[PDB]
């Protein structure tokens, strides 16, 4: 149908149809008389999968022959979403499959909806890893994603009585056609035990063994015939495990629990033993795999060349045990001297920090490491001693610096600071947006920056334009391709060419048409799937992201109520109609975040049924926000809410997705918002609120929320409404926790940005009244979004950290 | 190579080779440079599997169109062994695959050894179910095997220091290419809860739900294009299960433990809750499936026709809950009156008894059923009351009969007798050999036989001649086919034609040649796989079966020691050389059986290293006896030990396997031995020992083992050797338990058959000295083994119990 979706050749369509029928019969053991839509999905998935394997086998063969430097991206999260459409897009198969299925009497879009999300992540950190895999393959890098194959990913969110309920995400129930089990490459992982000292050094003995079984998933590059591997480990008990008889077999579950479930915490550290086991499990299995592959190479025994052939990227501190595990292997098993092993380790490892929030920092109790990983604790102590000797020599007599920089934190319970471990043992440390990387050097890692300035870098985050434009917004990709061609899909900077169309009346009309079509499609989706009714002519005001105090969904709530109260006061006055959509999951143990969700639904319950309001204001909570829902709602958005307190959102990536898809942004000067506004021009962004410096000034003086309550009558009214039970008539004190927090212990200064936020929102409404000028501003946003491609981000990692050159050259098909 | 293995056509060989290469590439994601023998096995398995599915789909389609009476064979055990060779044989693909693989440069026999046994059974009962599935498909019956997909089957047995060690049988590790998961047909199963009474009758409420997910495996008939289904249920937790968060997800294991492991007890009842859950789980899921299929039929709401369209065969009492579950569904859910529901139930269900040993009888504590299955207990009580009212009316005033026949057993703990439940609720009750069925009517079920004589039948067990001749002994199948053609493979009675060759010098030579070849092949297998050395010219004396006191492996041990002692006494006297092979698993909790294994190895330790003995006597314990090992050792055997105490082995099936494969039998008149001797002629069998009547006489008088010890000096010497530590010098009292049992509490009268056994063994040795007359007796055995085909057995079930007619007619290919 559309150009960007590739060719539908007579030869290709015929071949796809017959392979579809082959899989339905031989693979699924079905005929057309018993087959369900799910069977049809699987037959298509297997058909597309077949096209991958040839390229997969020759890509990996190519790496064996050429022996390039390999990049190992270690992450506890890979938030992949659905794979079918992504694979079709990257292989140029979308139109052909569309034609083949049409001729078989099936709707491909209907089949696509059957696939489960691979929800092996929480939010931004996990989705960044997924975008990175796509870009690394597209840029022809010899890259491997390594993680855990969780049996249960992020929970499915149900809303019951306005409250979040969690249910298990049994994503593997019907099987996963994309993975290939590799039980032949199973590796042992050790836990507990004790350290024995001999003449030949230390020995780790009396350990419990858990097996790590790898599952490989193909990662196709964009139309370059490169297919990389994501390898995920699954925990398996050994066959002599605990070997009355029946109980010993049933107790195998204890070992296998390691890969059972993703911890559903976003930006929050929970110090549980099972989580530590997960972290070591991925690290130990991966490093064995890396070393095996290094020894079995067409190059060289000699670990001097190890950093020339291997890069390990630590995604946050979660895989930080890679550092002492590499030391363990090099010193204890390979018998390298400490100094040499350390040189190799430092030159191999690099660390990406994702947040400055103290509650998110991993600080593991020494007693846990002592029991679980006794040799690693000894190695960490030795790393610390040698590191602090360096600090002492550089800053003689500075005794407080020594305590501040120690990897060992003293107190009631001794803890290991994993972030400090990562900096000491890595040659590169990067933040994820310019303002964030600056904050790291100025505040939390100031001491480390003073010691080793060369180590500290910035790599501004990005998103893949394949999933986040071509896949989810084909209508916009097409109208862009009509004007400037198809090259921008792997060279997003080319979108700048669109600035010469900002005064083009045809383009203006097409951009606005694509948005309305997206809005209609999403309005219909909401009716069919959730029986909720919205006005497609209203401004689509959306905030989608994990529920957090720092992300200030509560500030959004205050504005919504302000709008409602203003309507009730002057009912017959004209207001720009809005649909306010808020979605996202709260961590199961996060009480305040669960209360915020309840508040949002409670506001909807009042606002959506007030006859005086009409269709002028609607508040909808978007249930079960996840990658597949993001791909639907983002193309439909007019306004993107990026309203975190300045200095708290390290980067954000949702912000970039909205920019690429034709929404305007209301936001604080936080994370990547700053660089986005810089790229588009501040006139083309709705910036408001305190800057980082203003927050600091308020902290020094002391934040008093009462001041704002006293001086802003509209704010006072809302608080009174909340307190008195206006939004909860049956349970008048339901929101007392929220009010108390806002008034007395608000770390994120909701009230301080309220006035500027509301005024800025008025300016948004004013512009939306002028469709032509709204769209012209949109065009200026899309046209300058090129910097935020993860291809740019990965190219910078490649050149400035990993020491490898990216390549757009095709492999032979 | 050989005729019986089918045609190797140029067209077929070419097609197999290319499909092999397709699977290696697309299915396994490998090329010839990285592929291991295991990869090659899987590519072949997938290639052969493809040939099944077409026939599988049209067989099931055929049953839907014709709507025949369906046979449901319910069993907690299906001891299937390997599937690759069986599938090739039944599809006439063996020579073609042999040629195709040869041309690809691979040895097919080597690939066959890679397949794991499907070891979902303990011994005879589980293997009978497997043979039955084969025969039902071969006879064109619309039959379904229903069971549990155990994650772990029967344990792998390792021998360490002469002791049995158990390890988990992780048979699914590398995947199972033969099964097809059917998550779309998942069914709920209920546990616990309570019974509520309404105006509309009883309601079972507040239950815990466990999901039953089916996996389907094809069962091909012998060259008739019929492919039936074995459906095995797997336990799955529902997604809202227990839904802090992490623990609730981890607790899903509790529900899924139901299908985790096979109870490794042979002929022994262990009253554990998990076992009861397994028994109900299979029954509840199966009956829902049966009823669904009955309602969705081209026939008829009206349950009058239910017994005309459905037969349920209960394999032992393990699925006995089918009876009250069918009543539950008919009365509580379908709202049929009791009397009508009961008529339907009785006409639908039939029960096969497998043993008379009291320790094997299922007697479930009422308190377990009360908690787990409260509605079923109520139904059982009602069944009992109505049944006892019938007994009371037939035998007025016979109060002891009432207590003897009750389904409820009174005592310290109240129990339900599941065997009594089965008889009451079935229209047919059968034993598994003529002597066994007679014992049932005369002893343990005498009261029931008096009430309902018409209910009681015999169905002598059998074995499939496909697996147990063609597959495991191609050499013998071929020399037979040369003389009488190929028809005997599905009409085993034709082997009688071989009696006209008993004086044929060519045939005599060929039979003896096939045996020597089998012996050489097995002698080589033992060296390659277990580094043990045997003389292939010796008499292969084998006892392979589960280790049990009733099977009297100890009587064999006494003979072995007698032979050793006789050699030591007259070293320079000639004796017929023997290799005595004993193999089989002991239940993990069965102490005496574990001691017997230790004894056997301890005898070997002395006998095998005595220089005076030479190669005249060897005692070898065959480790990890299982279906695949049976297929190797049985064709190699000269002498089959079937020496259970008369009246204890209900039938035996191992006995039949040895008869079909050219071994002579030494045995008691027990189980099917009686019918075997009757078929071949007593002159052609080595029968010894007490008959049932002699055992009874000894019981009435009182068995005194001391009498035998006092009067038999050779027996006395052995006991002294055991007691003094001759077979355990470092631990002199090691075998005190065995001696004590033998002397004071021997339920199975080992000593009473010792004299006759030893004398009979002398007659065996005498005949073996005359190769020509040994072989002529062998020919008389093979020629009369036709009755013991499971095709005969299943034809009798079909006609006399299920009311269906068998068919040898081909389905179209
Ligand atoms: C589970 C969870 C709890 N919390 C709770 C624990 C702390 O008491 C509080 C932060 O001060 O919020 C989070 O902030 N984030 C989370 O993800
Ligand atoms: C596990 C097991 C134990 N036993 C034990 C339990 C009883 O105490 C004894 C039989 O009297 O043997 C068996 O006989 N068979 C078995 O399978």
């Amino acid at each position: 149908q559309i150009s960007v979706r590739g060719l539908a050749g007579v030869e290709n369509v015929t071949e796809l149809k017959k392979n579809f029928n082959r899989h339905l019969h031989f693979t699924l053991v079905k005929d057309r008389n018993v087959a369900t839509p799910r069977d049809y999905y699987f037959a298509l998935a297997h058909t597309v999968r077949d096209h991958l394997v040839g390229r997969w086998i020759r890509t990996q063969q190519h790496y064996y022959e050429k022996d390039p430097k390999r990049i190992y991206y270690l992450s506890l999260e890979f938030y992949m979403g659905r794979t079918l459409q992504n694979t079709m897009v990257n292989l140029a198969l979308e139109n052909a499959c569309d034609e083949a299925t049409y001729q078989l009497g099936l709707d491909m879009e209907e089949l696509e909806e059957i696939e489960e999300d691979a929800g092996l992540g929480n939010g931004g950190l996990g989705r960044l890893a997924a975008c990175f895999l796509d870009s690394m393959a597209t840029l022809g890098l010899a890259a491997y994603g390594y993680g855990i194959r969780y049996e249960f990913g992020i929970f499915n969110q149900k809303i019951c009585g306005g409250w979040q309920m969690e249910e298990a995400d049994d994503w593997l129930r019907y099987g996963n056609p994309w993975e290939k089990a590799r039980p032949e490459f199973t590796l042992p992982v050790h836990f507990y035990g004790r350290v024995e000292h001999t003449s030949q050094g230390a020995k780790w003995v009396d350990t419990q063994v858990v097996l790590a079984m790898p599952y490989d998933t193909p990662v196709p590059g964009y139309r370059n015939n490169v297919v990389n591997t994501m390898r995920l480990w699954s925990a398996k008990a050994p066959n002599d495990f605990n070997l009355g008889y029946i109980q010993a077999v049933l107790d195998r579950n204890l070992a296998e629990n390691i890969s059972r479930v993703l911890y559903p915490n976003d930006n929050f550290f929970e110090g549980k033993e099972l989580r530590l086991k997960q972290e070591y499990f991925v690290v130990a299995a991966t490093l064995q795999d890396i070393i095996r592959r290094f020894k079995s190479s067409k190059f060289g025994t000699n670990f001097d060349a190890f950093p020339d052939k291997v890069a390990i990227q630590l995604n946050d501190t979660h895989p930080s045990l890679a550092i002492p595990e590499l030391m363990r292997v090099l010193v204890d098993l390979e018998r390298l001297d400490w100094d040499k092993a350390w040189e190799v380790t430092v030159k191999t490892c690099a660390y990406t920090n994702h947040t400055v929030l103290p509650e998110a920092l991993e600080r593991w109790p020494v007693h846990l490491l002592e029991t679980l990983l006794p040799r690693h604790l000894q190695i960490i102590y030795e790393i610390n001693q040698r590191f602090l000797n360096r600090v002492a020599a550089a800053f003689p007599g500075d005794v407080d610096r020594l305590r501040r920089m120690s990897l060992v934190e003293e107190g009631a319970v001794k803890r290991i600071n994993m972030a400090h471990l990562c900096i000491a043992g890595s040659h590169a440390v990067n933040g994820v947006a310019r303002i964030h990387s600056e904050i790291l050097k100025k505040t939390i890692f100031k001491d480390f920056y003073e010691l080793e300035p060369h180590k500290f870098q910035n790599k501004t985050n990005g998103i893949t334009p394949r999933r986040w434009l071509v896949l989810c917004n084909p209508g916009l990709a097409e109208i862009i391709a009509e004007r400037i061609g198809e090259e921008y899909i792997s060279d997003l900077d080319q979108l700048r060419k669109l600035l010469s169309y900002v005064d083009d009346e045809a383009f203006i009309r097409d951009v606005a048409k694509v948005k309305q079509e997206n809005k209609l499609k999403f309005a219909a989706y909401l009716e069919r799937e959730y029986k909720v009714h919205i006005n497609p002519n209203s401004l689509f005001d959306v905030q989608v992201k994990r529920i957090h105090e720092y992300k200030r969904q509560l500030l959004n709530c205050l504005h919504v109520i302000t709008l409602y109260n203003r309507i009730k006061k002057e009912p017959n006055k004209f207001v720009v109609p809005r649909t306010v959509m808020i979605g996202g999951k709260a961590a199961p143990g996060y009480h305040m975040a669960k209360m915020i969700i309840k508040l949002i639904t409670a506001i909807g319950d009042v606002v959506n049924h007030d006859p005086v309001v009409g269709d002028r204001l609607r508040v909808i909570f978007l249930e079960n926000y996840r990658v597949s829902l993001a791909e639907k709602v983002i193309p439909a958005a007019d306004l993107s809410e990026q309203i975190s307190t300045a200095g708290t959102e390290a980067s954000g990536t949702g912000n970039m997705k909205f920019m690429l898809n034709g929404a305007l942004t209301i936001g604080t000067m936080d994370g990547a918002n700053v660089e986005m506004a810089e790229e588009a021009g501040e006139e083309n962004f709705f910036i408001f609120g305190m800057r980082v410096e203003d927050v600091d000034r308020l902290d020094q003086r002391g934040y008093n929320a009462q001041e704002y309550y006293d001086r802003i009558p509209e704010l006072r009214q809302i608080i009174e409404q909340l307190s008195s039970g206006f939004f909860s008539p049956k349970q008048p004190d339901l929101f007392k926790d929220i009010v108390n927090m806002l008034m007395h212990h608000d770390r994120f200064k909701v009230f301080a940005d309220y006035e500027e936020y509301v005024k800025c929102q008025e300016r948004v409404s004013a512009l939306y009244k002028n469709p032509r000028e709204w769209t012209r501003m949109v065009i200026r946003n899309i046209a300058t979004s090129g910097k935020f491609s993860s291809d740019r981000t990965i190219a910078q990692y490649a050149r400035e950290i990993w020491g490898v050159e990216p390549s757009r050259q095709r492999l032979p098909a």
